[PDB]
C-alpha cells in the first residue's frame, strides 16, 4: 500500500507561517516511539540538504515503511520546500499537481528521519524507497483544524477543494484526516466535515499526531478504502 500525504503547502505567508500537520502525522504513524517523534520539521531548506539523499531535489519526502498490526504500507509525504535564503520555492509543477502525482520516481532516494538529518546521511540509518519508484495507491489529505497561528481558513478549505479535484480525477481513494485536533476549532472541523458530507464516499478520520489520537486508525481507514476498490 502506497499512501501519500498530502495538504496546504507552499511558502511561509501562504502557510501563515504554520504548516497543517503533515510530517507530523506521518513521523508519528511510522515511528509513534517519544523518541522517534519530532514536533518540528522544518520545509525551510539550504541548496545542500535539498540536494541531499533523503530530499533527492523533491518536494517529497519517503517516510519509510509499517509493517505494524498483516499489510505493509508506504508512507510519502507531498509538500513544497522553500530555499533559506530566497525563501522560495526550490526549483525541482505547481504543488496541487505534483502532489496528485500517482507515479514517484526518485532513484536512491534515502528515508527521512529528521531535519538532522539533511545533508548529514551517512550518520543515520540509510534505508532506501522500494526499487526507487512508488505508485501511489492512496491519499490522506490533510486538512488542520487548530486556529494554527491565525491561519485564514477558508482560504485553507479553498485550496483543499482544489486540490482534491486533483486527487479526484485519479480515482484513486481518498480519505480527509483532520489534524491538530487537540487544538480544534468546532466552527472549523464542522466545516471540514460539511466539505466532505459534499463528496462521495469521503470518509474523516479526526486525529492528533501531538497527542496521538487516531492517526493508525486514519491509515487503516484508507487501507480498507484501497482494498475496497482493488476488489
Ligand atoms: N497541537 C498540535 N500541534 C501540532 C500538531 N501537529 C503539528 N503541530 C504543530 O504544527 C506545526 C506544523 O507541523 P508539520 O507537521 O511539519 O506541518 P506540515 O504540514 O508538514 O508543514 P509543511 O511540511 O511545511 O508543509 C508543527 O511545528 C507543530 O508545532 C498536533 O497534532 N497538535
Ligand atoms: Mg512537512
Amino acid at each position: 500500500y502506497n499512501i501519500s500525504v498530502v495538504g496546504l503547502s507552499g511558502t511561509e505567508k501562504e502557510k501563515g507561517q504554520c504548516g497543517i500537520g503533515k510530517s507530523c502525522l506521518c513521523n508519528r504513524f511510522v515511528r509513534p516511539s517519544a523518541d522517534e517523534f519530532h514536533l518540528d520539521h522544518t520545509s525551510v531548506l539550504s541548496t545542500s540538504d535539498f540536494g541531499g539523499r533523503v530530499v533527492n531535489n523533491d518536494h517529497f519526502l519517503y517516510w519509510g515503511e509499517v509493517s505494524r498490526s498483516e499489510c505493509k504500507m508506504h508512507i510519502v509525504e507531498q509538500t513544497e520546500f522553500i530555499d533559506d535564503q530566497t525563501f522560495q520555492p526550490h526549483r525541482s509543477q505547481p504543488y496541487i499537481k505534483r502532489a496528485a502525482a500517482t507515479k514517484l520516481a526518485s532513484a536512491e532516494k534515502l528515508m527521512y528521519f529528521c531535519t538532522d538529518q539533511l545533508g548529514l546521511e551517512q550518520d543515520f540509518e540509510q534505508k532506501q524507497m522500494p526499487d526507487g519508484k512508488l505508485l501511489v495507491d492512496g491519499f490522506l489529505l490533510g486538512i488542520d483544524v487548530s486556529r494554527g497561528m491565525n491561519r485564514n481558513f477558508d482560504d485553507q478549505l479553498k485550496f483543499v477543494s482544489n486540490l482534491y479535484n486533483q486527487l479526484a480525477k485519479t480515482k484513486k481513494p481518498i480519505v480527509i484526516v483532520l489534524t491538530k485536533c487537540d487544538e480544534g476549532v468546532e466552527r472549523y472541523i464542522r466545516d471540514a466535515h460539511t466539505f466532505a458530507l459534499s463528496k462521495k464516499n469521503l470518509q474523516v478520520v479526526e486525529t492528533s499526531a501531538r497527542s496521538n489520537v487516531n492517526v493508525d486508525l486514519a491509515f487503516s481507514t484508507l487501507v480498507q478504502l484501497i482494498d475496497k476498490s482493488r476488489g
